[PDB]
């Protein structure tokens, strides 16, 4: 298991432009085009960053290329982060990939605010963590998902996943 598949069961995929849990303009694999509520715009950024026409549908193969690219960028905001670097480099493997999940989900800036577990997850307080991440409008939002990576953030290891 790693980082793509987990983020695959995660997000899933759509060939076609979809709206996300909260209402944005999203496609491929939890790939977000656009916060506001135009179609065209959404549009417009699709095409901008397929590199063509699409008409809000796109190949597999695009979808799997936003992917990775996207991935990359998740970590490399974590490895630009003042706040995000010093956690994840202390992380072990598994519980990387967890903290790469969320930023993935939530940006940069989102997760940077998590200051509080962010501290423990450095110290190494696995349990308090847990109950630190859940009470959050992100584990409130997406109960399942949320309970996925504290899990993973708990115990480091993929079960969750398996
Ligand atoms: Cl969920």
């Amino acid at each position: 298991m790693n980082i793509f598949e987990m983020l695959r069961i995660d997000e899933g995929l759509r060939l076609k432009i979809y709206k996300d849990t909260e209402g944005y303009y999203t496609i491929g694999i939890g790939h977000l085009l656009t916060k506001s509520p135009s179609l065209n715009a959404a549009k417009s950024e699709l095409d901008k960053a397929i590199g063509r026409n699409t008409n809000g549908v796109i190949t597999k193969d695009e979808a799997e290329k936003l992917f990775n690219q996207d991935v990359d960028a998740a970590v490399r905001g974590i490895l630009r982060n003042a706040k995000l670097k010093p956690v994840y480099d202390s992380l072990d493997a598994v519980r990387r990939a967890a903290l790469i999940n969320m930023v993935f989900q939530k940006g940069e800036t989102g997760v940077a605010g998590f200051t509080n577990s962010l501290r423990m997850l450095q110290q190494k307080r696995w349990d308090e963590a847990a109950v630190n991440l859940a009470k959050s409008r992100w584990y409130n939002q997406t109960p399942n998902r949320a309970k996925r990576v504290i899990t993973t953030f708990r115990t480091g290891t993929w079960d969750a996943y398996k």
